[PDB]
């Protein structure tokens, strides 16, 4: 799979040129591709300031790229007419990095079948294998969940898939398009001698008695205690529910035998910044009182003080009671410092308390908004699967809703929206390259294996619409009437996204749905400095 | 932890030389070191060559080193007298690549507590602390459990401790002397950017649908079939048992449903060898007839031969049925193989088959002898946990038994005897430099995170007894009078080893005990060739 030689190696920083070829959308898309590489291997990148070698990203003739560092200088990468996708800007790169695609590796015909009389004619160059002598497996196996496997039906003439998989379980499985599979990571870490990252921070599922080096101290008599179950509940920690249940443990503050007031910190151990802002995340549980708080605080070491800079990031109030809650923090921390977690018992009636499991920590930007759906199973397939996103406003002012469809027999589909909203007046319309960002979230204890499925989409003010106006053009001018929730009437503009956003086997698959809940993570951001570059 | 520098790196290849002040039971044991880093690390050690720098193994007050790459040619590390142990080299050679003691963390005070009046005048250079500017953590927690964090009792003035761990739950559990942790490992491959080891091949526990590329194919129309469970046995696989028992699989030859002589084959990916020498071992389940066998075939793949060469090289015939039973096979393969499962359904009342788990190949030798204790548990702290292991003979051809004494309150013992043998008219007498490695097995599914309790002795033909004879002397001659299980009698001589092997709690901790079984391997090798180096 792997490429043979010391010379095909690039410097863990790649020097890269985002050419003005390219689409909006698709610039943007591969700064998040970049994005993905920072967290989960060693490997950067950085815009060429003129090194002998770099790669020059453009707009060709659909998606390809060179197998390794080919060291001709200016080294071609297209991400033409439809490529604007993560995974596939991930795979590309891959290719670059030194990696054939799977179904390339040496002992392939041991695992699948290449039907060569059903591939369209001229793309044959993609089924090549490579013997030992010119590839690498690295040790690891044929992966067919593998983000550099094909699906059956790459390049078919017909219906009939050009891959058959010998065993018929696997049918399906090949050529998913949301992220690097384990073994991606294990064959490219390994190739390039990877240490550590850029973002990545800390996971903590406290699966282990020293929960994470994380410090419990109170002068209060008040402690965070690790345990498997809490009576008022949880039954059974977060970070295996749909594995084990009560195998995994959990940080719970009790709140129903403290006085009012009392309050138990759980402290990180000192942590590192590289970048300057992180995303800190957690999962939360309340049995207690809705007077119940939690308070995120950050103390923060400088050199004129070595006790500490404490500071309150998070207020945490009226948490739900009786599930798990996902929450994201924004922090801009640029010293070294400790996450401060605080549990506080309010005055209401409580029987219960706080818990706290899959704290992530990793310098990226949190997203924007979350779309929480709950008893989510019971849509998969049904003809009451068309859900509508509660409504939600983007940086620049622009309102907007989520369209999710799963009443289909086969795959999910997703759309961005424009709707009326209150900043409409002062506006500029049509909305001018807004890249929306919808990612369906895999709920993996740890933030490093997740594979989550995303999309993005990007305003253009010069897309016409199938009868002379502008598609991006204000909703109350070019949108269909809707109804909100609570009765109040609206302009829902045209709704621009995918059909085949995932496939109800793989959405029921890994840990997207995780204690019947799903959350789509979502970023709206001006991208119009893209077309400067 | 580590030491903050480049200059401090040694090469990934370690020149040493192992003088001859040492012990001679210190030298194999040191060698042993080096094969358990061969296995779980990237760092290899060779025999100094003329390198301007290098490790100078000998025997010194003590036990001690300098941390990381001095740059001062040669290198001192001292073995001194009581420090031969696997575990004590470990740890030395830890400070050597530039690890301090894991109580030297410079956030240490947060999780231990120092008692300066106890430590002994001269040795509290051992507990000092290094700040950020002069370590590094490499973003891991305090480990309690590192093999490079000292005891509580170390360097004690009396009976009171020197290291109170702030939590009382980690008090008797600081000080472990097994192997790596899996955090001391973290560090180590962070450090000098690992990737591989010289001495690991592969890992199987089918915990994943592709089952490590292991390809099942047969024109019989038998077939192994990955299952959580057999109706006859077993209910569960062996990878998991003490942890979850039925979301854990397996690999199963039903013998039940197939003709007598039908077979079905279990294939690996292709294997590239770097020694040499190998040792395959598997886990085993019999729910079959007594008449089913298992057979074991390498497919060498040579220039001449693409199809490759089957050889058969074991033949497990009459399987003790319903328990897990493990198996070891020696292998010599020097050019690209795979391993090749052969289940055999035989003329027998069978009502279930064969089933295998847990398969690790590694490039080391397999062990002489293994002594496989069942219903373990009753045993700790019994009267009756006094046990002799069958009788067993060495390469040399030496007669000898094993003595495992549970009966104690807190901590197990093992003994090595030599006993009355056939070859006793032929052998040397006292018994020349004979090492006898016992090794309390940690079955944990992956070898690499096997934590096994190893301690070795070596013969002594100069150790004089407590009146005027040789203590390796011939049995018959030094010896006492017992009895083996059948009835008849022997000479048992001297026993050597320690009373304090293993404590009780570090027993009943990990995978030593696993489906109430217990397996104590053994290898007595002539290490006479170490006297000149
Ligand atoms: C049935 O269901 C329907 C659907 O749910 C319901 O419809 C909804 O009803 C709500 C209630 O009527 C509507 O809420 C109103 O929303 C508007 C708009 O909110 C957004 O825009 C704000 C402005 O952003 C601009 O400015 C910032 C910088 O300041 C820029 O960064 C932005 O880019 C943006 O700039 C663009 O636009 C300006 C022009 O506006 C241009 O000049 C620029 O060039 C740009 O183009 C923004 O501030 C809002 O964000 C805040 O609020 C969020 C929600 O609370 C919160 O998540 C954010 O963090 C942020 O918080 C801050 O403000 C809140 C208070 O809102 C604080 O609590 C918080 O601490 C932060 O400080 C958002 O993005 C909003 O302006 C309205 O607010 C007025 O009224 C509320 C009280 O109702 C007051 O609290 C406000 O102060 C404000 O008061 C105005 O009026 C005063 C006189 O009365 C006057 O004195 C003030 O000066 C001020 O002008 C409302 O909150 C909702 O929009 C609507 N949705 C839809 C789709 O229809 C329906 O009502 C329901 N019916 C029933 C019966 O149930
Ligand atoms: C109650 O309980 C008690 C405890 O359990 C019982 O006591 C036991 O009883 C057994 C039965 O009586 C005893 O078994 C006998 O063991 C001896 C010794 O075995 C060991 O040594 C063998 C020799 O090794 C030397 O040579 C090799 C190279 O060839 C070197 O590498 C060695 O280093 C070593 O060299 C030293 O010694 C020589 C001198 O001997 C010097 O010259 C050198 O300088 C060195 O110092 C060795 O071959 C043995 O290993 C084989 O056997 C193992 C067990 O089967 C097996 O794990 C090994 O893999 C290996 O296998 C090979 O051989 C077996 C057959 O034994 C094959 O199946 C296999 O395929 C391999 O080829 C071991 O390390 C042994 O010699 C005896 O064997 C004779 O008798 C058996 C049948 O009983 C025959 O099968 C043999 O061929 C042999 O026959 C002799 O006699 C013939 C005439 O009758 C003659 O013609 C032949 O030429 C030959 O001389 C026995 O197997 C056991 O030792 C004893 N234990 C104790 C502690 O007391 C008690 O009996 C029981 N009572 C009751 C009633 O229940
Ligand atoms: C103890 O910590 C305090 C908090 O630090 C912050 O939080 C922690 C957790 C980390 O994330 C830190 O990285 C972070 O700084 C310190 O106070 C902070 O001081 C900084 C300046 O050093 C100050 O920054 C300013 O922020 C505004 C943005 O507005 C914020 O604050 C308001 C009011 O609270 C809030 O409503 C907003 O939502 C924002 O959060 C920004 O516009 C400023 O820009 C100016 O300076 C830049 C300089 O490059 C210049 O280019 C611009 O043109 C412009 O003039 C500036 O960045 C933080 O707001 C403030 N934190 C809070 C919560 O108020 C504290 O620092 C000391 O006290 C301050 C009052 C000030 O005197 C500082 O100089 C002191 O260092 C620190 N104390 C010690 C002893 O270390
Ligand atoms: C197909 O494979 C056969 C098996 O190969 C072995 O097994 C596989 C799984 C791998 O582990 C291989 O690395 C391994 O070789 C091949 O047959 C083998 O050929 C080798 C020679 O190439 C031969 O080696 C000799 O072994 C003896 C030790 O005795 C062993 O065998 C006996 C009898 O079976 C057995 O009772 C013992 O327990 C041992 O297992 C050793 O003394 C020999 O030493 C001589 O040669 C060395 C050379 O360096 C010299 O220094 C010495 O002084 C001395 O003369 C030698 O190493 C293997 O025994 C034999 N395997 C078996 C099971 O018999 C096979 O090779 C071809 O056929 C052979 C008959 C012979 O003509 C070879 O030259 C041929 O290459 C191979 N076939 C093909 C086409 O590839
Ligand atoms: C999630 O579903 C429960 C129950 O819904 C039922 O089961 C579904 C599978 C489907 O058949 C529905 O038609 C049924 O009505 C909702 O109600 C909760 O029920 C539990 C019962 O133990 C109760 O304790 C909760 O308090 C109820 N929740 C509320 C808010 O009343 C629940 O509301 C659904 N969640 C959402 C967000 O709609
Ligand atoms: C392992 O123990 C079983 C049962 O022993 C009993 O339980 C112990 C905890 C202790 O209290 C002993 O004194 C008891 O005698 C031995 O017997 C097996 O029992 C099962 C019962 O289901 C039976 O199916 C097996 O066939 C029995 N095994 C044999 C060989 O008869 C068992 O023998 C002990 N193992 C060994 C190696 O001694
Ligand atoms: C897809 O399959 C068709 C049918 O095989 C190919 O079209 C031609 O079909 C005729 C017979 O009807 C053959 O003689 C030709 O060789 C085919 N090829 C061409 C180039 O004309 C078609 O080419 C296949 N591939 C593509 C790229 O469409
Ligand atoms: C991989 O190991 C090498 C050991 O040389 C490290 O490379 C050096 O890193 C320093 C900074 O720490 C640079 O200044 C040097 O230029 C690097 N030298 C070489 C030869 O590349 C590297 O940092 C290790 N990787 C990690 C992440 O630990
Ligand atoms: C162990 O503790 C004893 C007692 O504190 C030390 O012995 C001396 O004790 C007297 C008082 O009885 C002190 O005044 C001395 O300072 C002690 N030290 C010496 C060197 O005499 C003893 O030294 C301690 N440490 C060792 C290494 O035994
Ligand atoms: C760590 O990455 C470096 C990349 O340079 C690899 O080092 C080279 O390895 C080749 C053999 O594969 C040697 O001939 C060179 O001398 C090495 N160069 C340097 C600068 O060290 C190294 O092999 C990688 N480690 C692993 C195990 O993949
Ligand atoms: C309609 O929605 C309910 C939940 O309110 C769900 O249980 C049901 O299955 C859906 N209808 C059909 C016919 O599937
Ligand atoms: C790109 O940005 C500049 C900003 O000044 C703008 O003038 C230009 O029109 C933009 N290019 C296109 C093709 O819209
Ligand atoms: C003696 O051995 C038996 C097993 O045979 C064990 O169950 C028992 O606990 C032991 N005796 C005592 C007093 O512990
Ligand atoms: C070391 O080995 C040599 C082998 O010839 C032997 O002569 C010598 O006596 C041995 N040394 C000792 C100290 O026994
Ligand atoms: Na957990
Ligand atoms: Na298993």
């Amino acid at each position: 799979n792997s490429i043979i030689g010391e010379k095909y190696r690039w410097p863990h920083t790649i020097p890269y040129v985002l050419e003005d070829s390219l689409e909006m959308n698709a610039k943007g898309v591969i700064l998040n591709a970049f994005e993905r590489y920072r967290l989960k291997t060693c490997i950067d990148f950085k815009p060429w300031a003129g090194e002998t070698n770099y790669i020059s990203v453009f707009k060709g003739s659909g998606c390809w790229s060179s197998v390794g560092n080919r060291r001709v200088g200016k080294q071609e990468l297209s991400i033409g007419a439809n490529c604007d996708r993560i995974a596939t800007v991930q795979h590309e790169f891959l290719h670059a990095l030194g990696f054939w695609h799977e179904q390339s590796r040496s002992d392939r015909d041991d695992y699948v079948r290449i039907m060569w009389d059903r591939i369209l004619s001229g793309r044959e160059h993609n089924f090549n294998t490579y013997s030992d002598d010119i590839s690498d497996s690295l040790n690891v196996p044929y992966d067919y969940t593998s983000v550099m496997h094909y699906s059956k039906t790459a390049f078919q003439n017909g219906t009939e898939p050009t891959i058959v998989t010998r065993i018929s379980d696997f049918e399906d499985v090949i050529g998913q398009r949301m992220d690097f599979s384990d073994s991606d990571l294990l064959k490219l870490n390994q190739l390039y001698n990877c240490s550590s990252s850029l973002s990545f921070m800390d996971s903590c599922s406290f699966e282990l008695e020293n929960v994470c080096g994380m410090i419990q101290s109170s002068g209060d008599n008040a402690d965070w205690q690790r345990v498997s179950q809490v009576p008022r509940g949880p039954e059974s920690d977060h970070s295996n529910m749909g594995q084990c249940q009560g195998s995994g443990f959990f940080m719970h503050f009790d709140s129903s035998s403290v006085n009012v007031g009392a309050t138990a910190v759980l402290e990180s151990r000192t942590l590192y910044p590289k970048r300057g802002f992180q995303c800190l995340q957690f999962y939360l549980y309340n049995s207690g009182s809705e007077s119940d708080q939690l308070n995120i605080y950050i103390r923060e070491y400088s050199a004129d003080n070595v006790d500490g800079n404490l500071t309150l990031v998070e207020e945490i109030k009226e948490i739900p009671t009786g599930s798990w809650q996902l929450y994201h923090v924004t922090l801009k921390v640029t010293k070294k410092f400790r996450v401060v977690f605080e549990g506080r018992k309010g005055s209401g009636a409580s029987l219960g308390g706080l818990s706290i499991d899959d704290i992530n920590l990793s310098e990226t930007r949190c997203p924007h908004h979350i779309w929480h759906i709950r008893n989510f199973t019971q849509f998969i397939g049904s003809p009451n699967g068309t859900l509508y996103s509660p409504p939600f406003y983007s940086s620049k002012g622009y309102a907007f809703q989520i369209y999710l469809n799963l009443a289909h027999v086969t795959n999910a589909g997703i759309y961005f929206h424009l709707i009326s909203g209150a900043n409409d007046d002062q506006l500029q319309w049509p909305c001018p390259w807004q890249q929306a960002t919808m990612t369906l979230l895999d709920q993996n204890p740890d933030i490093r294996q997740r594979m989550s499925n995303q999309r993005s989409i990007t305003t253009d003010p010069f897309m016409t619409t199938d009868n002379g106006n502008y598609f991006w053009d204000r909703p109350s001018k070019v949108g269909t009437v809707a109804l909100f929730s609570n009765g109040t009437q609206f302009r829902r503009g045209g709704g621009y996204g995918t059909s085949a956003f995932i496939t109800h086997e793989r959405l029921k698959s890994r840990d997207f749905i995780k204690g019947d809940d799903v959350y789509i993570l979502l970023t709206v951001e001006d991208i119009s400095h893209l077309n400067s570059t």
